[PDB]
């Protein structure tokens, strides 16, 4: 497609995430680039409303997989860049087992140069004094692969994985996520065959940073079956 012409070299990202988790308002801030020739994505992400009310690893698969590195024999299942630059709402369920549900709602699309994730959460039925909103959680991340499929009745694809969040305990965490992305233009889009994408990513802190924050660097590919 043509959209993939638009992630050639480096590209500018901004995220915007919007949340309210029991009440508790914040706002997060990220900005980095992305060089999807190579799946590889760096990020430093702040809290502009003070000490984030949920852990930091929690929000991570919410807050860019048009940045994944697709095999040349895989190109014509790259949906996620032939939707640009318009782009795509990307929604989620992210269910913490034994615990409270984040519902997230995302347009991933081009302003300008930039690549922007603009995204609203809300979490709701949350243990207040849980893995989460009692932070609990270790501040690192277990990656998963991820499961792409077509759903060609919206014209769009769908996925659900499981994310494992180490707790302070010793024991784990589990995030259930459902995923359904759709095409915001009117354009036509690739709708793939099933395959995975692999992700690795490592999370970092700034020493000279004061507010509370998370440095993030993931190298992300496609896969056929």
């Amino acid at each position: 497609s043509k959209g993939e012409e638009l992630f050639t070299g480096v590209v500018p990202i901004l995220v915007e995430l919007d949340g309210d988790v029991n009440g508790h308002k914040f706002s997060v801030r990220g900005e980095g680039e992305g060089d999807a020739t190579n799946g590889k994505l760096t990020l430093k992400f702040i809290s502009t409303t003070g000490k984030l009310p949920v852990p930091w690893p929690t929000l991570v698969t919410t807050l860019v997989q048009s940045f994944s590195r697709y095999p040349d024999h895989m190109k014509r299942h790259d949906f996620f860049k032939s939707a640009m630059p318009e782009g795509y709402v990307q929604e989620r369920t992210i269910s913490f087992k034994d615990d409270g549900t984040y519902k997230t709602r995302a347009e991933v699309k081009f302003e300008g140069d930039t690549l922007v994730n603009r995204i609203e959460l809300k979490g709701i039925d949350f243990k207040e004094d849980g893995n989460i909103l009692g932070h609990k959680l270790e501040y690192n991340f277990n990656d998963h692969q991820v499961y792409i499929t077509a759903d060609k009745q919206k014209n769009g694809i769908k996925a659900n994985f499981k994310i494992r969040h180490n707790v302070e305990d010793g024991s784990v965490q589990l995030a259930d996520h459902y995923q359904q992305n759709t095409p915001i233009g009117d354009g036509p889009v690739l709708l793939p065959d099933n395959h995975y994408l692999f992700t690795t990513s490592t999370l970092s802190k700034d020493p000279n940073e004061k507010r509370d924050h998370m440095v993030l660097l993931e190298f992300v590919t496609a896969a056929g079956i």
